[PDB]
């Protein structure tokens, strides 16, 4: 309807576009060097640590592995 | 064909990439610290005032959930 | 097997992401203000001019409304 | 779970957002102008020279061709 349902601050600005995995658990980098997992409901599932700003957008594997890019030149491969 | 059906002026430059909802709902972020979501004939539906530039592509959760990073450091989670 | 298949120039840099219709054919936003529509072969289908860079990435409807935002502050709905 | 399970160095930012097709290969851009293919387990499937920083996010067809701009004005098909 158009009624927020919950913000979350991370570090710094969230340029990277969030991806939905499998479980609903929603995947964003931010420029705090951070991907962020939080859980469908709002609270924090975990967050990794890069090496620089995570400008690129999470990819989502079959089995739900979390494929990212950073600033830092990796591609990054996570475990949920 | 490519022929035009509708633009839709939001106030500053669209570098959002746009979301399309279960019902044909788009949603885009736009500078102007605004994501809009516009019915699927060009006439707006809302628009959700964060604290800046939405440069984050909209996500689209299975009940229809928008989630959207913001320049303002925070992951937002919209009804929809 | 990563050998090319074919480039196709625009007239500034690509950073729009494409997207792939329902068809095959594959849309594209260039800096040059352009739309830009691709045979799946590599030979253009269209190109639409808005005012500024597309930046935004297109994204696509089920009746395949192609649906993109533009560095000129307007969302566009673009028919095939 | 959240732990990382491998990252890939390319030659410079990886802002490009990753795409992951029909077989588990995973496709992204970096800012050394080549797009990468990583097999699904982290070592390299191969890399396609460009002219310039790949900030397009690759989209991916029906039979695999893959789809990505480049600051270089070219939209590349790159077989897979
Ligand atoms: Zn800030
Ligand atoms: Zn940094
Ligand atoms: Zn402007
Ligand atoms: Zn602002
Ligand atoms: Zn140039
Ligand atoms: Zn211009
Ligand atoms: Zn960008
Ligand atoms: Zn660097
Ligand atoms: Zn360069």
């Amino acid at each position: 309807n158009g009624k927020l349902k919950w913000k979350f601050e991370t570090g710094g600005s969230v340029h990277s576009s969030p991806a939905i995995g499998q479980d609903g658990t929603i995947y964003v980098g931010s420029n705090d060097h951070y991907l962020y997992a939080i859980n469908p409901n709002g609270k924090l599932k975990w967050k990794f640590e890069t090496g620089g700003s995570v400008h690129s957008s999470p990819a989502i594997g079959q089995d739900g592995t979390i494929y990212v890019g950073s600033n830092d030149h990796y591609l990054y491969a996570i475990n949920p």
